[PDB]
């Protein structure tokens, strides 16, 4: 009895894990994604690779188990680059399989012959050629426990077209178990009291809350110890929902003010890059003091340094907070001059973002838009929020209240991955709604995957805001000088809803958000609703602009 | 106020960065960093070759725990210094190669050693980069430091232009970083404390590898007192030797493929199931055996074989977890099983076929014959330097190490030309010893313009050299139109380059000669060289298996 | 039928593909390699260091026009060579370099000596490949050969993985290509042919440079017969001296700054505008030069500064076409100008200052004293293995060549440790010719195990060392503790490295000794080492712009 080298990989994938595929089949790997269905790997067959690419890594963070992407050689394994490289931006766990030309021809200029090792080799943790058929079982295990066991990051397997439709007999394979989850490492005893023992003598505290905290199914324990030790907690964009977002020890409203003053951060999976503008004056102080927990030990003291350096796990070091925690129970002051100038900017900016939000000029602004997207999203909701103003008004206006459960650009600003985000939600979450919220420049990066989304019969609702450009468009255009950001203008990216039989919306006036949003959710098929609103709109205003 | 050039920032910021050694060789564009480097108090030593002087700064960050650095010029400098770079990668140990490069505004240009060599260095770096400027060059030192000893160790590229180490900036406009501390030692959870001993307790053949992992985590203490606890039978691994004392009663390492082959339940203490382990599979292991493995790295656990508890984490602080579980909840393995019986009378057959070895006085000399007197006039706590094939795998069985750290050979690499560079990175590290390095014939060759390096800067070291005429020997006379592509001159007088610096060379054939030579050279001022002619018929004991599982 | 190895087929090809020399190291996986190479008639060189080893391949691609092969084994071998890699980049000189790798089916098991050496390789070869499978060795042989020597010839990379090499396949199913003939020589367009001489006709000031691509074509007689014709003033590059006997009178090398900052127009026969023209830019040129520039590389012409008339193709082609032309069109620069007496004025003033120096019998000796009785005793046909810094420098405008391709010094990428290889890669090519080989105390150091190796092979080969103690200099006595970086041992004994294979060495300090020193050491049978000290005092020239552009 013989079987195939794709028939060995899909069900070497299968045992270690992998339930999603994504990519887009064809010379070589047209057997690997039939293979994988027999085997019961959901595949999705996308429009373009880049997508599908951005798919795998959002996988990868909603389930701690690589998401696969499939291409096929040369120029299909360069489109999915795009998403090895995001994984690699996030330490994200992804696996991208790409097919090559078959070994015998290397060197003739075989079809799609290509150095594609090479090519994913600055974005991954591993790659790996397989030397044989019978030790792909081998290479299969290796790169997921690659992908998965310390910093999570990103794994290429380049396999020729006759590894793929070779044979070998059954008796020669041999199959690793399923790798197992790794271990939760713990911090030394003496820096889990050495970071008590500062947070003690701190004036103004401050807890960040990131996405590797949501990563390592952290919830339950940080919560448990912000509200033991009552601090102040501010959320990352894709950290928020790790505790719910209408918190009361938020100060999510007082952000540039709680990071200028505090003098003692503890950094709970979050990076001290571009994202916290890098922990450096004028957006810190000068001399502000940093725990930092985070499973990276090369990570630790980037741009600042650290005081206490908390390496490990962020579920099992925070469990080792509470415990000690337990033993020598301390809580910060409910009353302090630091909650009070908190909470004294949380009611300024509130005050501020009020009259945005029940604003109904036309055309429409940001806020009034998004409060009727806000209160139509059920709480256990996915959201796919991707553009620049769209994503980052949509940060502060849409509250997430579980893990996990916002997929935004990430550390690589990228755009993109809305669309096949929104797609890898609906995979792991089949009985949730999947919300895409993305400004019309985002949209115009993978709108043809939306066809994806109807074909597998995916709850996924796709929401434009659409101000005719990147960052917004002129009402006309001069076909002598058209501006580089611009687009049509009022393009009716709803009308692609008709390519696979599904409702298009446009939206103009404020009377029409909340019956059009409503219905819209409620399609059976994925409902596009395009909303214009004025090149004018922006955020709240700030004293210091986001890129430091 | 006061400028400063971006060769004394390096130099400054390497300094606070806890680096005291610098090895490599100067030149354009480096000349001003090997001299602001000793106005600071860093000892540069002036190599011959980078190659060596790379392979020597590896050394020092297994030896240390802190990156050895090396400073090398543009274009092939760097390229020469990117052997050490691959050494410490294969061995992950701490290391900075500082190579500079030609100047920035002379690129495309076709200038002076222009090369791509961020991207030569990257397959073997964790981390690679040109500093923008002059004013963040402490940024990138300390960037460097850091990224080459947290996590798991090893080695890094600083990318140096000319005009950025010349170039000068205000002081007011360079901010220094604190020294970069050691890494918290990380632990494994309680769960898998419990369940890696209570595995223990269940194996009938247990056995304890001890590697150089542990070695490097300082973990020699731990790791003594969890094996004499246990009272576990343990093998230590070619550069494990030390960690525990080679002559412990627990030591099988006289039986060593018996015991790998008949275990059923291994703990590796820092040592990974590669090559050197045959890949912890058949036939060389049980195709059922269990396996505790303790590391660092979480992406090694598994690798090859399953592992049924993984410890990730630091060495020192996981076996002090394991012997604080131990207090709790005491257990050792019994003095009296079949697994212990079977592992003496392999022992003492082992001991049995070597003994006449030792005493044979033929002439021409076989290996234990020599490394006899060489063992037994070393000082006990000297630091060995075993380079070369049978020369270094029979020194490794031969010579016994009783402290940590103190055995250096080619390593995971299998890399031949580190000799003189570790020796001399052992004696830099470590003045108040003596230093012994014993190379095959071949291995020397290698590297051996640079015993005038250990001469000039008075290290306290001695060469012995072993030869045999080549590449696992060599014939007496050579046909020059048939010379094998192994051998050398026969009778290739090595020791005469003793007299390049002024010492003293020797040229040994008979025994008679050994102990009255050995002891004399051992006692010189300056580093003597010990060139003794062996059999090329002489080889190691025996095996069932060869140590190359393919 | 019969079966044969990956080893055997390779050996075979690479005979077939016109390899008949092979340099490197043998080990793990590559033995057999080297033994089917002798057997097929391949003579091996066995080195004592890849890197010298790799330095010798790329100077048989030089000398010959046909890659020099490098043998090395995996991972630290292939590493080590790939210094010869680079070094063959920067002078676009064909060579292969040979590389065994772990097994294929070890691949991830962390196999021994195991390491990406495709990457490794990858930033200066025009070629890097893994052989798919045993029966496709030839393919990737003769693939390799011609795109080494095809185009801008450069350097290639062939990964053999231990199976590949000890497996075995039937000899039907293996297809052996033809020997890859040479390329064809291409022409310049007819009207760049007259564009060419019709803008030396505008010049008053016109210079010709003679470059090492002009050798490497062998182009030698076209390009004599063009300077000839012309009357054209003439310089040679460090390396193509010889290509025009130095003797010549049309050539201003005694000139060369006045030269290159007063030309109007430059014909660049073979030579790049970089680092060693200083990029054709001021100070050291006018800022409105005009250039002819006559390259093989397309992606060459125009680089740095703007060229008026491309003759982008082969050297003799295009030299031929230009004499073809002026054949058909009769024109030569008169030999009584302006711009003639300048030249003339400032070779006979640049005569005058040196003179004296040649005749200094001052101990300790300086460089002009000590390469006068190199020059006079040389014979006219030997070629030259010239290292070093000043060494190289000064013995670059003393020592002249008076045949194309008989020099071989540090070349584009200015490296140390090519010296003995580059020797040793010439007595191979050249086996009735002598070889000289001068290098600086330090150059010598980077290789001067290789001794050894011309010893072992019978090279004629014979060593002089210009020992000023140290890089640019060393003190007559060493401050332990402030030991300057660049300095070695005060008078060391290089010469005593002649008593390891039974040589003889000759120690040098006072003037009187030079000659009958030379001549009986150059008489011997075995490779002799003559240690020359000289002054650290002793320097070039002075000049009113250094030779580093910066
Ligand atoms: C880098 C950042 C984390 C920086 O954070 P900021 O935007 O500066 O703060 P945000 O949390 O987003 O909130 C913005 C402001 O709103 C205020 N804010 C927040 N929540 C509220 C509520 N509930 N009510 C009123 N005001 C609020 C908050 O205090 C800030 O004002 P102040 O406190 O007064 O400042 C983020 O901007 C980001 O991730 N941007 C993504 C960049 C990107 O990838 N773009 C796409 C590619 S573009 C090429
Ligand atoms: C890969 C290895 C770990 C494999 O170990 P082995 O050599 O097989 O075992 P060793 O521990 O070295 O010991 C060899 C044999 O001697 C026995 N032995 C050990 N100690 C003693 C004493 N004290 N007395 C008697 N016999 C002894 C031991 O039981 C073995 O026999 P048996 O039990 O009967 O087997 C090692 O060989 C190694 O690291 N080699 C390095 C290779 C290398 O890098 N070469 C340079 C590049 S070459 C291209
Ligand atoms: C870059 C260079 C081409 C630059 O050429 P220069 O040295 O400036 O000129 P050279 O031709 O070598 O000659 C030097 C001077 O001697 C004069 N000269 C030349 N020949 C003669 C004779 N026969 N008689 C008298 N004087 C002479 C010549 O006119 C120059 O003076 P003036 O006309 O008055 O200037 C060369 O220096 C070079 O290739 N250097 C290699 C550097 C290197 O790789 N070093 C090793 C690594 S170091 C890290
Ligand atoms: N299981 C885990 N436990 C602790 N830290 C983790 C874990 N997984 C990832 N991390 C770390 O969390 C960090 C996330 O940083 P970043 O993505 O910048 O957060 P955010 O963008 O949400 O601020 C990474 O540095 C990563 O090393
Ligand atoms: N501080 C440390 N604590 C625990 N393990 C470590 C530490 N530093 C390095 N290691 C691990 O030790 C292992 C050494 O393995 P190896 O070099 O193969 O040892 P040996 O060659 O002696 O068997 C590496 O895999 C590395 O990840
Ligand atoms: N057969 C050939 N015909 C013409 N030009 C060649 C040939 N082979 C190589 N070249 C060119 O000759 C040039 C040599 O330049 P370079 O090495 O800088 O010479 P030098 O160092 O002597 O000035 C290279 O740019 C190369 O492209
Ligand atoms: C791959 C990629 N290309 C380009 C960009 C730059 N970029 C950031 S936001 C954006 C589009 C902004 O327009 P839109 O999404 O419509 O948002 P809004 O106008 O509401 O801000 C672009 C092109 C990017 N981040 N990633
Ligand atoms: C850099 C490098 N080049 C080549 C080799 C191959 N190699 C392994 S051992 C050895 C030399 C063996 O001879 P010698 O050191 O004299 O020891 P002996 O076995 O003869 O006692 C060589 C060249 C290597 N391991 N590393
Ligand atoms: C591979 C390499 N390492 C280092 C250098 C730097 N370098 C240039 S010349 C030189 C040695 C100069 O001394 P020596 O050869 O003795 O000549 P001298 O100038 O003293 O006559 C060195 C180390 C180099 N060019 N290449
Ligand atoms: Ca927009
Ligand atoms: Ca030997
Ligand atoms: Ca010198």
């Amino acid at each position: 009895a013989t079987i195939t080298g794709a028939q060995i990989v899909a069900r070497a994938l299968k045992q270690q894990g992998v339930e999603h595929m994504f990519g887009i089949v064809g010379i070589p790997v047209i057997p690997i994604a039939a293979a994988a269905q027999r085997e019961g790997i959901k595949f999705y067959g996308f429009h373009n690779e880049q997508s599908a690419s951005y798919a795998a890594g959002a996988v990868g963070y909603l389930t701690g188990r690589p998401g696969v992407c499939l291409a096929v050689s040369g120029p299909g394994m360069i489109h999915g680059i795009a998403g090895l490289a995001n994984a690699w931006s996030n330490n994200w766990p992804m696996i991208l399989i790409g097919g090559a030309n078959d070994s015998y021809q290397n060197g003739q200029g075989a079809f799609q012959e290509a150095p594609q090792i090479e090519s994913a080799r600055p974005y991954v943790k591993y790659a790996a050629r397989p030397d044989s058929i019978a030790r792909l079982p081998f290479y299969v295990e290796q790169a997921v426990r690659t992908t998965i066991y310390g910093r999570p990051g990103a794994a290429y397997l380049d396999l020729p077209g006759d590894i793929i439709s070779g044979s070998v007999e059954e008796a020669e394979v041999t199959y690793p178990g399923r790798c197992p989850e790794p271990p939760r490492t713990l911090a030394p005893e003496e820096n889990i009291k050495a970071a008590l023992a500062a947070l003690k003598t701190a004036e103004r505290p401050l807890v960040i809350v990131g996405k590797g905290a949501a990563y390592s199914r952290a919830e339950d324990e940080v919560r448990k110890f912000v509200e033991t030790t009552g601090l102040p907690y501010l959320a990352s964009p894709m950290g928020k929902g790790v505790i719910p977002d209408d918190h009361p020890q938020s100060i999510a409203a007082a952000r540039s003010f709680a990071l200028q003053n505090t003098d003692l951060v503890v950094l709970m999976g979050a990076r001290m890059n571009w994202m916290m503008h890098f922990g450096q004056p004028p957006r810190w102080n000068e001399k502000v003091r940093v725990i930092q927990m985070d499973i990276s030990a090369e990570e630790i003291g980037t741009n600042v340094p650290t005081e206490v350096a908390l390496v490990g796990d962020a579920k099992a070091i925070t469990a080792q907070l509470n415990a000690e925690l337990e033993k020598n129970p301390w809580s910060y002051p409910s009353e302090t001059t630091w909650w009070t100038g908190l909470q004294s900017k949380i009611a300024a900016n509130a005050a501020t973002v009020e009259p945005m939000f029940n604003d109904d000029s036309v055309p429409m602004g940001y806020y009034r838009v998004l409060r009727d997207i806000r209160d139509l999203i059920p709480k256990d909701a996915i959201i796919s929020n991707e553009g620049a103003s769209t994503m980052d008004i949509g940060r502060t206006v849409l509250p997430n209240f579980f893990a996990r459960t916002r997929l935004d650009a990430a550390t690589f600003g990228t755009m993109g991955v809305g669309a096949g985000q929104a797609i890898a939600a609906a995979s792991v979450h089949p009985d949730r709604k999947i919300i895409c919220v993305q400004g019309d420049s985002a949209f115009g990066f993978g709108g043809m995957e939306v066809e994806t989304a109807a074909r597998y019969g995916l709850n996924i609702t796709f929401v434009i805001i659409n101000n005719n450009g990147i960052g917004g468009g002129p009402d006309e255009l001069d076909p002598a000088h058209i501006p580089p950001g611009a687009y049509t203008p009022q393009a009716h990216y709803e009308k692609m809803a008709d390519v696979y039989g599904g409702k298009g919306y446009f939206v103009t006036t404020p009377d029409q958000l909340k019956p059009v949003l409503e219905e819209a959710m409620a399609q059976p098929k994925p409902a596009i609703v395009n909303i214009m609103i004025s090149n004018k709109s922006g955020r709240k205003p700030q004293e210091f602009g986001w890129l430091t």
